């Protein structure tokens, strides 16, 4: 959804940094109309990637840590945003369940212009869950912000990892997704 993450935008710059700082934005990008169109168009990759990086020299705040803000405002938005969404929904790892089974079907079917990558899950056990993901454009910071964005809303403390062997190789990426030790604290016996 292009149309709505331009939404999610322009609330973050407008009430962080100011209304003069946004107004320079809209002028790299450049208004056709009013600016809020509301979620329902589509728009280039490069139209996303052209605002980043006037966000990098207009505020001079990093690419990353603009990432990361990003996934958590946006995610949340979408929890809030729809009450049947979340009701269907029990818990985080249930969610890894059905994330692509059924949340992204519905979306898929909406409109035709999206366009997603291959998904395939794993199990190794109940504490151990791992993720491949194939694609050309692999963003660990983008995924990372979305999957703990989720757990921000449901307060909980996941460790999202990456493996060194295909950490810098694209198109297949290997994460570990595992649960830090909680619960009173043991540590193994005494
Ligand atoms: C944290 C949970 C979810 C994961 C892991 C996830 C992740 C992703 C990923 C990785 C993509 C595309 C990334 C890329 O190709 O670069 C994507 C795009 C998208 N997701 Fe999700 N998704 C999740 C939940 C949702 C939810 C809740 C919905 C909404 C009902 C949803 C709707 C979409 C849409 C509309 C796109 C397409 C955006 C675009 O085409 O640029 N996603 N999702």
């Amino acid at each position: 959804m292009m149309g709505m993450v331009f939404t999610g935008l322009m609330e973050l710059i407008e009430d962080e940094f100011g209304y003069e700082t946004l107004d320079t934005l809209l002028e790299s990008c450049e208004l056709q109309s009013e600016g809020i169109y509301t979620s329902v168009g589509s728009y280039d990759h490069q139209e996303l990637l052209q605002l980043v990086v006037k966000l990098s020299e207009v505020s001079s705040v990093p690419v990353t840590e603009l990432v990361r803000l990003f996934g958590k405002k946006l995610f949340v938005e979408l929890i809030e945003g729809h009450p049947e969404i979340a009701n269907e929904m029990k818990d985080s790892f249930d969610l890894l369940s059905k994330i692509d089974s059924f949340i992204h079907v519905e979306v898929y079917k909406l409109y035709p212009q999206a366009e997603l990558p291959k998904f395939t899950c794993d199990r190794l056990g109940d504490n151990d869950i791992r993720l491949h993901y194939q694609s050309k454009r692999p963003f660990a910071s983008f995924a990372e912000g979305l999957l703990d964005g989720c757990a921000e809303y449901f307060k909980e403390d996941f460790t999202i990892s990456r493996t060194p062997e295909t950490q810098d190789s694209e198109t297949d990426v290997i994460f570990n997704i595992t649960r830090a030790p909680r619960g009173a604290e043991n540590l193994y016996f005494q």
